[PDB]
């Protein structure tokens, strides 16, 4: 694809994100702005797999030298290169090995998929869902050799729009 | 099933193993001995999912008040309820919250699948196999209240030989 | 002593390691690179005693601020304030209250002492080894206030060998 | 020697305590009733020592289906397999896979040893020296298979007198 | 009172329950059965206070050489010494110093206070209920010398029925 | 009220200590610096409740971010909210999920309340009073979810004295 001529929205309730993992899928691809090619990243040293789809958030910049990453809670997977409007619900924040790394968590516009429409804040998430998402992520590079993650928790929509602006000026 | 008019082996290189869980599935069934129906005994809490086939040797009993526990380790998936011969190549040993429950570590009769033949002993696995083996099984209950596993590591083939018979005479 | 006009050898079969707590011992001294006096640095709150002498390679910088911290298994124990030949073997990730603190595995030059020679990479070690050595960290600050340690676990040589760069690099 | 031919005392301060384990050593002997015999129980496992002399009362029978087992606070060390005469000054109740194993708390006749006189009862004992203790019965067995410890606190010499007659009478 | 001319019932759902301890009160009272008279048994050695009215039930016989005791969860406090009828909910199974003394866990009849009718068995209670109480059984006799509590947990009204005959021909 | 314009008196034996909490409330309350208004806390998730009278101390700072924190010993519980003039007895020394949150022990001015007039200092109380206050604030937080106490155990009034200057000047 093309990020440079692609639509990109800010609304926070109203999110262009761009996905890299679709949900389950163990292997972990990595989009390259030049070429517009997924790059295979990686693929989990442990039997695991994402607990929802990841990708990342065009045209912003946060502490990682890369677009703030994202999720976006879904019952299917979208294929990895696909683009979809989301909406931040929270944000899950923790720190690795390169430093603060923090993670937005949304769901799909509901005119995409009302399934969900409910979940208004991380609040509506079910606590089994809001584990098992931090379990892997404190877990999914136990081992990966030089490399580590410290999962601080999560954070209502408010903070996460906040962690956006912030991304979104760093950006330009 | 009818385990009860079930020809059982128990050559260590010809093992009659009932499959519980085919790999990568996140599902732990566990089959009932009288209905000989699968019971879905638990989802995976976490976002991962068996590294390889896991079921249990018929007519064994081992320190756990259950058959001893086994693993196929092959490229395919076993539909669960079925039933392969197996070859003991290795042994993972651990104890969790009930005591020691060891785990064989095996691979189907080459007739069935020569895939992986020369894997005579558990040093013929890759380190990366192990590895993820091992972390999974001492992972893949974090999320589980009052539930917990500490791994000890691998066994050659002698050593399961050795727990196979164990758990044999303690059957009958 | 005088580190400065201290000959030091960063060859992964031949490390100079300047130690600090001979085995056994539960006094943890500390060298201060200045006066090259032994600093008192504490005694351990509990029932304990360091599994193997302990000490630090001369000249590296890790993410610590401090030399990379390593671990000399012999049947001996050497002076505290003595130095030391050894090669790396693997070495034991972990982190704690302030990060990560890699800690170097390793024995000394079989011509000093070729009792172990036969253990040419961390899997060479016995299971029990690594398990007093894993427990000792995982549980030697658990009476310490404001102090808490994480280990991930053992890697192979390779594995150290490439920590050790790391840090012999970010020294200068 | 013969605990047979051997003048028990069973006053709370001139108690008769055979020695099994002298403090520091990480050795855990058990001297056996009819030989007379220490007998090597176990090393620890760990990177761990006794924090005081262990032992037991002689003609005494707890809710364990030995003697009440005893700690005699010193700064020296017994040999093991020698007799003592302490005092009961209190006691360390806890409970563990086989149940509930309580620990009396004593300190050798001052005409033996008047170093610590002083302490009367639990509470003459730094902090430092009950959290070691605790600490120490509640971590000594990580490393052991199906075998736990869970140490509940410590009791005034009042409580530990009772829990002797009791298991005083309980002996015949 | 006289509880020998009182009529008992041994409805589940129309229990006989005599108070010795009125919710939130820290002071254990104990009533005599040949002078009817409430026999001060015990201050709270703790800053703690019952979680329910306290007391047991009439002519039956359980494992510990006394009447079944019972709880009979509400809003208000029972004058120790009242006698109320209630209905077996659950009951929370535990085992001390003494062995295994089960609490039966009720109500009182709608009849009375209709203000908990819908909690028709032990699920019925928030967690938070269920809790405090076991918490406080755990915990109420720490500071109690010689005196411990291990609780099991709590169970349907069918497993406290079952516990409820089996004291009731126990005792006659 | 309105602290800034309250004569703040740090005379160890003419403590000015506003209290927060009174004696047997199992509610936690908290005075608000600018509204001057009592803000509840929390409540007790256990079936416990204060052994005496909590509060703090205007004008002080400690390490905790909050002024040191103090307990008023008295027969009678003091309107929350509420000023009173205290003398330092000693000290409970403990550290908690922040780190090191020591609590003053103390008692009214005898002008106030002379009836225990008698205890000096720390030695001065009951040894039951000491284990009742010292048992709730090491279990008074046991359901609360990522919280813990450990408590180191007391000390002198020079003590307490000494920690009272120290937070002190930590103030201004």
């Amino acid at each position: 694809m093309n990020l440079e001529k692609l639509e990109v929205s800010h609304d926070a309730d109203s999110l262009c994100v761009v996905i890299e993992i679709s949900k389950h899928s163990n292997i972990k691809y990595e989009l390259d702005k030049e070429s517009g090619a997924l790059m295979v990243d990686r693929v989990l040293y442990g039997a695991q797999n994402y607990p929802a789809n990841y990708g990342f958030v065009p045209n912003t910049l946060g502490s990682d030298g890369d677009p703030v990453d994202a999720l976006v809670l879904s019952d299917v997977a979208f294929q990895a290169g696909s683009v979809v409007k989301a909406r931040l619900v929270g944000v899950l924040n923790m720190e690795d090995e390169s430093g603060m790394d923090e993670k937005l968590i949304a769901l799909p516009i509901d005119k995409i998929d009302p399934t969900h429409s409910y979940v208004k804040d991380i609040d509506d998430l079910s606590k089994h869902t809001l584990d098992k998402i931090k379990h892997f992520f404190e877990t999914y590079k136990d081992l990966e050799p030089n490399k580590w993650v410290k999962v601080k928790g999560f954070e209502n929509k408010e903070s996460a729009i906040k962690v956006l602006e912030k991304a979104i000026k760093a950006y330009q």
